[PDB]
């Protein structure tokens, strides 16, 4: 995240970091078995860390649980980032508590200019590299969607939706990838792609959440 603030310590209870002995990717918790990310995220031997803040020291309230599968949505386009979304479940129940939570799914789409919470471990610089080790987070308003198709002509689908700023400074990065964007109490995106972090009139990108509801509903219920 760049030009964001410190969360907190476990206040983005859903926030995950995925683990394949370093951290490098981010997800949501949808129910005490499941969390979704990024389909660009994918890879095996992956291990979901709940509770996190600062991924680099024990702090007392996480849970590490391996991951039993992964599913990456059949859609999927690596060239495009169509789709780009992946559903991982939890070899065991998470533990839910008051750091670690679910974050629920939306009914509809959320309006342009609705204010958004985008948080991760990626990077913090817009042209070098500074990696935190606590959680980072951003307030960023959806954009429209002319906005957003002005910004990535012939790229941006009705699966994918910008947030953040045209004037630069404030972005998610990589690092933050299949991580959370939340409006009003609901998962609406997940981090997905960009024109590098916080430059001008290259906002970020978001994987759609609405669009893909009941595939995950579905996917879960035979999984």
């Amino acid at each position: 995240i760049v030009g964001g603030y410190t969360c907190g310590a476990n206040t983005v209870p859903y926030q995950v970091s995925l683990n394949s002995g370093y951290h490098f990717c981010g997800g949501s918790l949808i129910n005490s078995q499941w969390v979704v990310s990024a389909a660009h995220c994918y890879k095996s031997g992956i291990q979901v860390r709940l509770g996190e803040d600062n991924i680099n020291v024990v702090e007392g309230n996480e849970q590490f649980i391996s991951a039993s599968k992964s599913i990456v949505h059949p859609s999927y386009n690596s060239n495009t980032l169509n789709n780009d979304i992946m559903l991982i479940k939890l070899k065991s129940a998470a533990s839910l508590n008051s750091r670690v939570a679910s974050i629920s799914l939306p009914t509809s789409c959320a309006s342009a200019g609705t204010q958004c919470l985008i948080s991760g471990w990626g990077n913090t610089k817009s042209s070098g590299t500074s990696y935190p080790d606590v959680l980072k987070c951003l307030k960023a308003p959806i954009l429209s969607d002319s906005s957003c198709k002005s910004a990535y002509p012939g790229q941006i689908t009705s699966n994918m939706f910008c947030a953040g700023y045209l004037e630069g400074g404030k972005d998610s990065c990589q690092g933050d990838s299949g991580g959370p964007v939340v409006c009003s109490g609901k998962l609406q995106g997940i981090v997905s792609w960009g024109s590098g972090c916080a430059q001008k009139n290259k906002p970020g990108v978001y994987t759609k959440v609405c669009n893909y509801v009941s595939w995950i509903k579905q996917t879960i219920a035979s999984n």
